[PDB]
């Protein structure tokens, strides 16, 4: 146990770790802003053509569509007023590998097909709307309904279509398949959609973020500091994609062993760095490689290993999540048992240590990212204490027990003249792409 809580302790961040990492944030949000320093920049700072505007939108009946993941969603979204009142209805898509690995078109087909079987069960196939587009990858914007995606993230790989027009290939598929029609308004980031989403409850929700299957945050700039596009006068949500932070060397002080081997069989050696210490699509991976480290030293399960955790992979993040759920030690167990492992009670105890580890300093890393963006926003205003919303969607953060208690206090410690308000969004990334069409409409 000497030995275990030593490997262990390799994951700890102290807080003058944390200040470093948020610090140097910063920067690289500052670098990714500034056009002499934009195109090197790691950490993008993407304008999403999204502004600060007086409130309202059009009224009426408003389709979105939420891609980021494995399974993705169709939503009708109704804008009324009395005052407001928004209504939703949403189905779930599951998208096979198949097409997620072949072509941009096989992909858009797929989800044109979705759409169809949407309209069908809501009969309304008949009907023309307009369609907001939540697209949960880096795009390079050049207005709200057009945006070139500039690199798959999170193991998305469709040929035909990095450097290419997302809203084109919506637009084609629906009209391959010829069985419906609508209007792409809008496409946005899902951190964007979420902010939307939770500034329509809480107007003070200018931040929004992801912890997810990735990780990444959007939040409101002062048109003065967005350089890439003409003026000064009010704000602009910037997408920061700080996923990539660390991808020009920022974070190699932090990176273990785990971290290298994540990266090197991941589909983007290289690349979002920091959202690999952090994300759904990571956590569980890395959880497994300190579990065999362990066991390679004889420390777990008597140095023995089954074949599902040889697998990379078979530690899913859904595990990391229930095993830290547990005191009887049953959540474990049957996660473990599941695993084709016989823990002692130790390895559960361990397993549990060692889940925690990895989540904890998910939450760390992610938090000083938070309070980098939530600090910078403060000083650029005539604030002493900065009050502030953030929304917050993502599995990662609704689903795992402690992870969102750590992230929150952790925040806190770094934002020390600030008080957030953290709103968990239900279903905000796919609402605000239909709130976003609305308001782009009123025009
Ligand atoms: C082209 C375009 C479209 C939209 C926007 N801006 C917005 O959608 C703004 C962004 O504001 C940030 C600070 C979040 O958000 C909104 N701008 C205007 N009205 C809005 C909202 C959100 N809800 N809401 C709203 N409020 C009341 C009723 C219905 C709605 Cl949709 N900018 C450009
Ligand atoms: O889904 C959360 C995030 O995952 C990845 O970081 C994507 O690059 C980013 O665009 C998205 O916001
Ligand atoms: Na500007």
């Amino acid at each position: 146990n000497s030995q275990v809580e030593q490997i262990l302790a390799e994951f700890q961040l102290q807080a003058a770790d944390l200040k470093k990492v948020m610090r140097r944030m910063q920067k690289e949000m500052d670098r990714g802003l500034r056009l002499e320093t934009h195109a090197a920049a790691s950490v993008k700072m993407l304008p999403t053509y999204v502004r600060s505007t007086p409130e309202g939108s059009e009224v009426g009946d408003f389709l979105s569509l939420d891609l980021g993941g494995t399974n993705f969603r169709v939503m009708l979204v109704k804008v009324g007023e009395g005052q407001w009142s928004v209504k939703t209805k949403h189905q779930m898509y599951s998208i096979p590998e198949d097409a997620m690995t072949g072509t941009a078109e096989m992909l858009f087909d797929y989800i044109s097909e979705c759409i169809s079987d949407f309209l069908d069960k809501h009969q309304m196939k008949h009907k023309k709307l307009p369609l907001g587009f939540t697209f949960s990858f880096p795009v390079r914007h050049e207005d709200i309904d057009k945006g070139i995606l500039l690199n798959w993230t999170k193991g998305f790989k469709a040929s035909g279509a990095e450097g290419n027009n997302v809203v084109g290939l919506l637009r084609d598929a629906i009209k391959r398949r010829g069985d419906f029609e609508m209007d792409v308004v809008a496409m946005v980031n899902d951190t964007v959609a979420t902010m939307i989403s939770c500034y329509y409850e809480d107007h003070q929700c200018e931040v929004g973020m992801i912890v997810g299957t990735g990780c990444n945050a959007c939040y409101m700039e002062e048109m003065q500091n967005v350089e890439l596009v003409e003026g000064d006068e009010g704000r602009m949500c910037v997408n920061t994609e700080w996923g990539a932070f660390g991808d020009s060397g920022e974070l190699d002080e932090f990176l273990l062993e785990y971290d290298r081997l994540v990266d090197e069989s991941s589909a983007n050696p290289g690349q979002q760095l920091y959202e690999k210490l952090i994300g759904g699509k990571y956590m569980g991976e890395l959880v497994r490689l300190v579990l065999l480290r362990l066991v390679d030293e004889n420390l777990l399960f008597h140095g023995e290993a089954s074949e599902q955790l040889r697998t990379r992979g078979a530690f899913e993040t859904r595990f990391v999540s229930q095993v830290e759920s547990d005191g009887d030690r049953k959540q474990i167990y049957n996660i473990l048992s599941t695993l084709g492992l016989r823990p002692s009670t130790t390895d559960c105890d361990i397993v549990r240590r060692a889940c925690e580890s990895v989540s904890t300093r998910a939450a760390h890393m992610c938090s000083a990212g938070l309070a980098g963006v939530i600090n910078r926003m403060r000083e650029s205003r005539s604030e002493d204490v900065m009050r502030i919303t953030v929304g917050v969607d993502g599995s990662v953060y609704k689903l795992h027990p402690s992870f969102k208690e750590r992230f929150h206090a952790s925040v806190r410690r770094l934002t020390p003249s600030c008080e957030i308000t953290f709103i968990e969004s239900e279903e905000g990334s796919g609402r605000g792409a239909a709130l976003v069409s609305a308001v782009a409409c009123k025009k």
